[PDB]
């Protein structure tokens, strides 16, 4: 049907419709005349996978006898949506299954639809893993990402009586046909325990053993032939654990629970001993893993161990490979100390991705005790050696030397995680070039002072398979009919767009592709949730974890703002707008649970009103995952980036919208600061404080009472929020989202209300003009090629992974 | 090879060897570099599987369009042993898959040994289960084995210092090729809750539900191209189970349990909650599952259910379908009571499997009252209906209608289940004659006065594809060359045998093949265990799960007075044994734990003994299983099966034995007494009291002092156990058995011991002449027709199922 999905050759469809009979055949137990559309899927599945296994088969050979400096993406979670399509865009088989299925009498795109989706992350952090996975493949490094295989990933989130339900995310109930279950490579890892000092060293003795199973799942390039791994590991009890008798078998659970579920919580840190013990089983199976490959390759030179092998820490979660390296050099190996450490700085890298304090790990050092008493006394040592260093550089500096410390002193005593990564890394990187600065002009400041070669920035980015090609093919068509292909894996490429944005069958082709996206959108929310919205209307979208910081509360204001001023007079001409917020709030949050409902009742309110009729709509999008976003992107017309600045280290949706031909309406925050350099600030909505403003304000002090006093369109929306008017059943529903907007707002919603209604009256301004505002989003679109993760992945690797990337093809 | 594993034709051998490179590749993605034998057992296993998979579904379509009367056996226990081989005997694949992997260069048996036993009984019971499974199939019955999927079986036994260990059976941990999950028929139970009373009848609400998940296994019949069906349950929390956060997914765990692990009592009740909701699990499901298919063949007529639907009763243990299926049809089906039990009396029948009161069901009422309400309601309203009936019946016998109640009453009430399948089935039976009539003599007499058309027998049997074809591959070719090979699905044909008693080519060849089977199993022990036997001694063998009923220790006496005589008397000739016992103790059963120490010790004495040579060596054969079976009782001579006559309702291991070529020495219990009618009685090592001689000593009173007082031989051994002969660093290890021996003994011991001793005599004197050893074990074989399976199961289908079997075959 469209050229950017290949090629649907009649040997192609014939062996493909062959294979899928056979499949349904021998591997589901099904004929035609009892299969569901589930055992179809499954069918499809397994034909696809077939494709994989060779090219698998031999990356991994090729990496053998090549023997390359291999890459280890260290993460607790990649969340990785589904790899049906994925897996056929990257192979070049989208068409060819296409027509075989149809000329089988079934509908492909309904077939997809069955997938779960691998919901194993929170949100940005964890979606940046799977687009790293899929660039590192594209790019042909020798990458392996290593996580934990939860049984329960992200819930499922379901709306009652507007409220936030949890329900159980049993992703794996009807089986998983990308996996391969590789329990032959089982690996033991030890939790409790003592420290015993012999004439030779220290012991970890009297130890209780987890099991780790690892699965391995291929990770495809685009259209080169290589297939990486993504390994994750499973925890299996010992058979002889515990081992009245039945109980001793049920018991088997409290070790198998490390990898039950995701912990649900995004930028936020619970110490708690099980996500603990999580955080070191991914580290332990994985090192043991990655030592055991070292050695199998090509008495034991490990000073050559840099040389081979890369570890990328994601965030601090898993730290603990850094003592883990170090206990397994010294203890194990018998390395001395000083050459066990060089090793270790030279292997590790680690990635922060927040400035926010409550995100960051402190664990206390009474859990380390207990649970692994060689680490803590393995930290203990390398404190004591990094503090005598800072020391010697800036001596009688006693108060730098309490900052420094990777052991904080108080009610409890704590271990920094963050300070145990910088000091056991070579390369410490902020993930935006704003995130990069404050991180060195505040909380990491005394650690560049110290040791300023360490700092790096290496601004995020997306995939550009998953979030253009596969979401939005009609845009990808309409690009390649003018530029070719070879944007998809350069998208650099597209600022060859800028020669067309006065071409009049190009802006024409744009903004048909954005209505057709919307129509398709609008059609999807009335067949599954029976919702019905105005495709005609701007579609103005806030998708992303429900946090504070983020702001979903501004966007509520500017809402009850507009719904006011149509019921002050309802027979002027307003822009008509579909406004939609999704995203889920961690189980335990208060707040962000208070703010779902409250979006919930303004609809209530807005959605009903006669007055009103389809000039505003107030939505919130259920269950916000992978495939959701893959749906509401490409729909999109306005893009709502708009937390305090200096508070997003960089975001990743900005990007995603970009691509996808919406504007962007953002405070100077993240990586919106270079989207607008990219794209130029006159193609941007930027409102509101910058960093040094919000600075200011802090030195002075916030006072919301002076904006409430001083506005009355805001003075409205709080006595509103507060009488009762969008919960008349319960009137002081709202007391608490009040009362922390008065008198503790951490985000200085207030501060930027003005601003943002003004900004978004430009926005309204510029959709009345069709033919202008799809220029402005082809300026977009043309400069967002800065924002491919294939950019990113090659400055990782040669700025810190010290290896070439290769666009150059395995064969077939 | 051999003429029974059937045809290596050219083009079958070049398939299997092209599909087993197919599966090695793509569905193990493994090349032959880095396989291992584990691989290559996969490899061949999914190529097996594929050959079941057309004949599978067409079987299952096949009894859709003809509608046959339906067969459902209900077992808590299915032991099922390994799968491999026992498909290829059935599909006539044995010599094409051994020539196939051969080209390879792999041996075919080296990778039947890495296949796990799917080890989901205890013993006899639950092997039965598994006969009767391929015999319905064998006999083109449309059958359905309904069970539960324990993720663990019966544990593995590990003897450490001469004492029991168990270890958790994770026998899915390499994942099993055979069985197929159908997700898409999962179904609830209900657990708690309370009854409600409308005006439309009971309501039954509250409950706390768990998922009932279905995975397929196919049972292959013999060459007929029939596969038929054993479908296992596995327990599944809903998703919104529980639902701080964290707590309610790992709680999930608590519903979960219900399938993890196998109760390892063997004849033992244990009043454990968790066995009895694994007891109504089963049950519920199955029931569902069972209408469900009535409804959907081809308003609802439920007086018909009875000729369409046959529910046989494995032991107690799934009696609450009784009770079940009254709910069912009278709660949700809304029939009258009569019309419902009289559909439940026709549709149910009960097999009973011993006398001995410890093994009997007998729940107590708060238990019911608390987990399952309304069933408790329903087995009063039985109850009372039931008892009115006796009343009428046997006017004015009071004591008769307290015997006969479902209810007990005393310290804490209990429901009866074997009177309660009594009073909801249309057929009981025993599983041997002498079983049968003592049900009808002594514990179920008031019933059988009541309703004397229940009561009926059915004698065991054992299949001969896996206990002659599978194990004996020897023995079957050297029967199969003189009579055909029609005999494996008819097995009376083996009377023909009967004409080469005399035959001095077939008496040298059936010699010729037990010795070959003694060298293998002599070298079984040697490589796996390290421990060295001599091939020429009389193998004397008794494996069986370990009870006090079943006399291992009156073994061992006779081990001891034969050591005792040798050390009396060294330069006599003694014939040469080597003696080996085998079997699983329950982890709760202190006494059969000290039995198996006993048997180690007395090794650890007579195997390190100068004097004793090789002459005398005791053996216990660790970690009794299926494929262990399938190993040793090819090789035995002599077969052990002295329990006090009563006691063994049948016993099948018996058969197994003469079915290959040992002889038997035995006690006038279970089928011994018919094996011997069959075979002629002095043909067999028959020894000991009767059951009337049982009787009579406890009339009067066992004494056993008087044994020890008359007997100076048995005197010596007991002092010799008490003084500390057998456990020097312990000398008084063994001072329980002794003082249950002497004073608290059941089983009488001390009373078969002279007759025992005698018996074993004329043993070892027949042993001596090969020739008319062997004469006597034609005799056995010939003559051993009467106990397959195939007879078994041709009775329970003409005289309790009223459906016929056929031996036709389906289309390939
Ligand atoms: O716990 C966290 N969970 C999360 O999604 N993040 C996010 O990481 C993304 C990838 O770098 C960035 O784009 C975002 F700015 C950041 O908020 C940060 C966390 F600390
Ligand atoms: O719990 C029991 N577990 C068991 O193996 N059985 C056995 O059942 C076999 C099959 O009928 C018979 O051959 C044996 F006589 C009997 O002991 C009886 C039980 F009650």
């Amino acid at each position: 049907q469209i050229s950017v999905r290949g090629l649907a050759g009649v040997e192609n469809v014939t062996e493909l419709k062959k294979n899928f009979n056979r499949h349904l055949h021998f591997t589901l137990v099904k004929d035609r005349n009892v299969a569901t559309p589930r055992d179809y899927y499954f069918a499809l599945a397994h034909t696809v996978r077939d494709h994989l296994v060779g090219r698998w088969i031999r990356t991994q050979q090729h990496y053998y006898e090549k023997d390359p400096k291999r890459i280890y993406y260290l993460s607790l979670e990649f969340y990785m949506g589904r790899t049906l399509q994925n897996t056929m865009v990257n192979l070049a088989l989208e068409n060819a299954c296409d027509e075989a299925t149809y000329q089988l009498g079934l509908d492909m795109e309904e077939l997809e639809e069955i997938e779960e989706d691998a919901g194993l992350g929170n949100g940005g952090l964890g979606r940046l893993a799977a687009c790293f996975l899929d660039s590192m493949a594209t790019l042909g490094l020798a990458a392996y990402g290593y996580g934990i295989r939860y049984e329960f990933g992200i819930f499922n989130q379901k709306i009652c009586g507007g409220w936030q339900m949890e329900e159980a995310d049993d992703w794996l109930r009807y089986g998983n046909p990308w996996e391969k279950a590789r329990p032959e490579f089982t690996l033991p890892v030890h939790f409790y325990g003592r420290v015993e000092h012999t004439s030779q060293g220290a012991k970890w003795v009297d130890t209780q053993v987890v099991l780790a199973m690892p699965y391995d799942t291929p990770v495809p390039g685009y259209r080169n032939n290589v297939v990486n791994t993504m390994r994750l590991w499973s925890a299996k009890a010992p058979n002889d654990f515990n081992l009245g008798y039945i109980q001793a078998v049920l018991d088997r659970n409290l070790a198998e629970n490390i990898s039950r579920v995701l912990y649900p919580n995004d930028n936020f840190f619970e110490g708690k001993e099980l996500r603990l013990k999580q955080e070191y089983f991914v580290v332990a199976a994985t090192l043991q893993d990655i030592i055991r490959r070292f050695k199998s390759s090509k008495r034991t030179n490990f000073d050559a161990f840099p040389d081979k092998v890369a570890i990328q820490l994601n965030d601090t979660h898993p730290s603990l490979a850094i003592p883990e390296l170090m206990r397994v050099l010294v203890d194990l190996e018998r390395l001395d100390w000083d050459k066990a450490w060089e090793v270790t700085v030279k292997t590790c890298a680690y990635t922060n991705h927040t400035v926010l304090p409550e995100a960051l790990e402190r664990w206390p050092v009474h859990l380390l005790e207990t649970l692994l008493p060689r680490h803590l006394q393995i930290i203990y040592e390398i404190n004591q050696r990094f503090l005598n260093r800072v020391a010697a550089a800036f001596p009688g500096d006693v108060d730098r030397l309490r900052r420094m410390s990777l052991v904080e002193e108080g009610a409890v005593k704590r271990i920094n995680m963050a300070h145990l990564c910088i000091a056991g890394s070579h390369a410490v990187n902020g993930v935006a070039r704003i995130h990069s600065e404050i991180l060195k002009k505040t909380i990491f400041k005394d650690f560049y002072e110290l040791e300023p070669h360490k700092f790096q920035n290496k601004t995020n980015g997306i995939t550009p398979r998953r979030w253009l090609v596969l979401c939005n093919p009609g845009l990808a068509e309409i690009i390649a009919e003018r530029i070719g292909e070879e944007y998809i894996s350069d998208l650099d490429q597209l600022r060859k767009l800028l020669s067309y944005v006065d071409d009049e069958a190009f802006i024409r082709d744009v903004a048909k592709v954005k209505q057709e996206n919307k129509l398709k959108f609008a059609a999807y929310l009335e067949r599954e949730y029976k919702v019905h919205i105005n495709p005609n209307s701007l579609f103005d979208v806030q998708v992303k974890r429900i946090h504070e910081y983020k702001r979903q509360l501004l966007n509520c204001l500017h809402v009850i703002t507009l719904y006011n001023r149509i019921k002050k007079e309802p027979n002027k001409f307003v822009v008509p707008r579909t406004v939609m917020i999704g995203g889920k709030a961690a189980p335990g949050y208060h707040m962000a649970k208070m703010i779902i409902k409250l979006i919930t009742a303004i609809g209530d309110v807005v959605n009903h009103d006669p007055v009103v009729g389809d000039r505003l709509r107030v939505i919130f999008l259920e269950n916000y995952r992978v495939s959701l976003a893959e749906k509401v992107i490409p729909a999109a017309d306005l893009s709502e980036q708009i937390s305090t600045a200096g508070t997003e280290a960089s975001g990743t949706g900005n990007m995603k919208f970009m691509l996808n031909g919406a504007l962007t309406i953002g405070t100077m925050d993240g990586a919106n600061v270079e989207m607008a350099e990219e794209a130029g600030e006159e193609n941007f909505f930027i409102f509101g404080m910058r960093v040094e403003d919000v600075d200011r304000l802090d030195q002075r002090g916030y006072n919301a009472q002076e904006y409430y006093d001083r506005i009355p369109e805001l003075r409205q929306i709080i006595e509103q929020l507060s009488s009762g008017f969008f919960s008349p059943k319960q009137p002081d529903l709202f007391k608490d989202i009040v009362n922390m907007l008065m008198h503790h707002d951490r985000f200085k919603v207030f501060a930027d209300y003005e601003e943002y209604v003004k900004c978004q009256e430009r926005v309204s301004a510029l959709y009345k003009n069709p033919r202008e505002w799809t220029r402005m989003v082809i300026r977009n679109i043309a400069t967002s090629g800065k924002f491919s993760s294939d950019r990113t992945i090659a400055q990782y690797a040669r700025e810190i992974w010290g290896v070439e990337p290769s666009r150059q093809r395995l064969p077939a």
